[PDB]
């Protein structure tokens, strides 16, 4: 009669959280998805190792167009948990699923985990000043899309920061990087001539958050643009104006060059 | 030998993640602060057992004044670990603390844990559409803060939502409840009269985010200022621009007045 929403967190199966682990372990069915994120930590396998439980994988469709089909039938007479990387209910349409529980008459609770929204405090830029957050998609066909280069513009504007995500391919297991995130910026911004995003942009590039060993970069992208991150998942930043303890971490944790304590401070 | 910034998460000491349980419990030793925050569904008696050692507690001054004192000093010869609740860097400055540890030639690690910055997914409002945050803080003496006034109506005006971190005074134990910040901002409206928020502007409160039964209610000022939202921590967000399955969500969910279903484009 119940359904758990659990968070996996961000990039292993110990990032789940001593609650959701417990709750999980529990649990009559385990679904997941991994198709709004993938945990480049850590595999399948090793996810229900420690659960200890059969995990069924679910697809967009199997979510988006069949939750009430497939997961919502079982949670009817057994506790059924739905694992999702990050923190349940940040991917925008996870929060609609809750509704769909209610319906069907499931009482539904949210385990929480971290997520890269809280998780880029690692960058040292203040959580406060980000702004809209926006995605950056490969452009194909007729369709180049480019709203997430006015929202920069717009957040930069009030010296907020912008936090990017990038384009994934989940079922073709294909990222985009920070690299080419930063030529198509560049690319909207020869079109747009904003002066938004150029050479002299300073960028954060965080790679694999939630790992002991992350990537935490900051940089001009003339100089970054071609820069070696590591593996995916990749983020990238474009901050706005800095206090100047932002600007301090970026040079000390994150080797962003002294010249950005005098101008972009 | 190094430093951990370990985050217990939201309510209780079940949030914390797994990979940071499996640390702080092989650290030689375990300091701790929770005056950033209110984890109001444990005690430090139960953190200590899960975790198996003694943590020593920390005021706001021993880590702003003596961080680089009582901590880092250990950590040149022993494994260290500072835990806070939610996310360590979220809405506080202990990302500075890095810095300080860098400078003791202190190397130092960040386990991330669920953050009120991305709980606030649980309300049914897209995440990426919250602009700038603020603190709703307590006026002292004749100093009577109102910066958060204009935040709000700054995301307002781009349509984007604005989450409010509610002051604390840990010592005194005072915690803001939701009812102390809506009166507080009709005050400064008042003031400032920029038609901002009155008792007519939607907003939705989240108390106890963590806990398996949170307290998540939208609505009107004038018919949320004097409810009860159970004990603390609270959180208040002013939604901008609603997306029609957002306001369903708050409806279904957060016991909105279904009129609000009815968005004006
Ligand atoms: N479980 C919870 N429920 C509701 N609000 C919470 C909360 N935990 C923190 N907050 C809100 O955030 C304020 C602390 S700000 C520090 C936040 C912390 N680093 C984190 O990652 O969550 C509180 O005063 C309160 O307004
Ligand atoms: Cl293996
Ligand atoms: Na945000």
């Amino acid at each position: 009669m119940v359904l758990y929403f659990i968070g996996l967190g961000l990039y292993d199966e110990r990032d789940i959280t001593v609650k959701g682990l417990e709750i999980a372990k529990k649990c009559d069915y385990v679904f997941a998805e991994f198709y709004t994120s993938l945990m480049a930590g850590t595999t399948l396998g090793r996810i229900q190792k420690l659960i200890g439980k059969e995990i069924r994988v679910l697809s967009r469709e199997d979510v988006e167009r069949n939750f009430e089909n497939i997961v919502l039938p079982l949670a009817k007479e057994n506790d059924v948990a739905f694992l999702t990387p990050g923190d349940p209910l940040v991917a925008t349409t996870h929060a609609e699923l809750r509704i769909r529980a209610k319906r069907a008459g499931v009482e539904s609770y949210v385990i929480h985990a971290p997520s890269i929204y809280s998780a880029v405090g690692i960058t040292g830029l203040h959580i406060y000043k980000f702004g809209k957050s926006a995605t950056v998609a490969y452009p194909e066909g007729n369709w180049f899309p480019t709203s997430y280069y006015d929202v920069i513009k717009e957040n930069a504007e009030r010296g907020l920061h912008t936090l990017l995500f990038l384009d994934i391919k989940a079922e073709k297991r294909m990222y985009m990087t920070a690299n080419e995130a930063m030529e198509l910026l560049l690319k909207v911004e020869d079109m747009k001539k904003g002066g938004v995003f150029t050479d002299d942009t300073l960028v954060v590039v965080l790679a694999r958050a939630g790992s002991l060993n992350p990537t935490i970069r900051a940089g001009y992208v003339k100089d970054l643009i071609r820069e070696d991150f590591g593996d995916p998942p990749h983020i990238l930043i474009v901050p706005g104006k800095l206090h100047i303890v932002e600007a301090e971490y970026l040079v000390e944790i994150a080797g962003a060059p002294r010249e950005i304590l005098r101008v972009n401070v």
